[PDB]
């Protein structure tokens, strides 16, 4: 399990997350699994997915119930739990409500890092930043950053924030360079923050000149494409990436991914499919 620095904390975490959409439902609660998925993220955790990445809105809080459960066969300490707030849920007394009850479900007394999940507009960002915080103030977060947050918006967030923002979690893969050409990696390089890419395989969904250049490469490493999609953001400085892994296979193939060291025209070759 290779380690980056999170921000400027002085703190290193798992540069491979565990994605948890889709574990006890998706926007409504599936309890039909619930003691398979329990084992599943035992077995992520014992394996060294420690940094788990979760939400209140996934399986509509189900799925932060099941990482509850899951973790109680753990040390707190040891564990790098990050949750997020719903757009919905930014005033105020909404967010710290929104946190009570994200901890009452991972039943844990803080988390390591909460989100703004999605901007919303409508709702000041200052009075959600100082609402977050209050929870670092109580206890209830250690940190704090956002997510789906463009560049110009994390500065604007970065201004309004009495609390360090650590990280930006936003969609970033071999196909969608979203992040590249807004200057958000860039920007988070240069700034001490974190640029944490969620769907970093893009859910699989490629197209076949992608294949093709990911092919060789693999080869090349005795690996799978998509082992060298995450070698690949992994060498970037100040990128984590949280692939969903439901399948102890997966989970196995992905840790394996943080040992592949490319070469410099490697990089050059997969920096230019986007
Ligand atoms: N901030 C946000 O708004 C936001 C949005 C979307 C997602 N996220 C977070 O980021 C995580 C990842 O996003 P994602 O699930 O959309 O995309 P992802 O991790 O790129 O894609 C997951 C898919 O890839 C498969 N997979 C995993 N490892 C594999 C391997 N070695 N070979 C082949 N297939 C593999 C999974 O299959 P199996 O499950 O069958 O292993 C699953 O179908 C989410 O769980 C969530 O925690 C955050
Ligand atoms: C687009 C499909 C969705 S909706 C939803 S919530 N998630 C996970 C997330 O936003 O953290 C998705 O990947
Ligand atoms: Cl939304
Ligand atoms: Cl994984």
């Amino acid at each position: 399990m290779l380690y980056k620095e999170l921000g400027r904390t002085g703190e290193e975490i798992p540069a491979l997350g565990l994605g948890t959409w889709g574990i006890g439902g998706f926007e409504t609660p599936d309890y039909s699994r619930d003691e398979e998925m329990v084992e599943l993220l035992k077995t992520a955790i014992k394996m060294g997915y420690t940094h788990i990445d979760t939400a209140e809105y996934y399986g509509g809080g189900h799925t932060e119930e099941l990482i509850g459960k899951a973790i109680k066969d753990f040390r707190r300490e040891d564990l790098f739990i990050v949750s997020k707030v719903w757009p919905t849920h930014l005033r105020r007394d909404d967010l710290l409500r929104s946190l009570e009850n994200t901890l009452k479900r991972l039943d844990t007394d803080y988390v390591d890092l909460y989100l703004i999940h999605w901007p919303n507009p409508e709702i000041p960002l200052e009075e959600t930043l100082s609402a977050m915080a209050e929870g670092v103030r109580q206890g209830l977060i250690r940190y704090i950053g956002v997510s789906n947050f463009d560049r110009r918006l994390l500065e604007e967030a970065i201004s309004k924030s009495q609390e360090p923002i650590v990280c930006d979690q936003v969609k970033y893969n071999i196909e969608d360079r979203d992040p590249e050409r807004d200057g958000l990696l860039e920007f988070c390089q240069k700034n001490g923050v974190t640029l944490v890419a969620y769907s970093p395989l893009r859910r699989t969904l490629l197209s076949e000149k992608t294949k093709r250049t990911l092919e060789e490469i693999a080869k090349n490493h005795g690996a799978t494409i998509y082992q060298i999609m995450l070698a690949w953001l992994l060498a970037k400085p100040n990128v984590v990436a949280i692939p969903k892994a439901g399948r102890v296979e997966h989970l196995r193939e992905n840790l394996k991914a943080t040992e592949i060291k490319l070469s410099e025209e490697e990089m050059k070759l997969l920096d230019s499919l986007g």
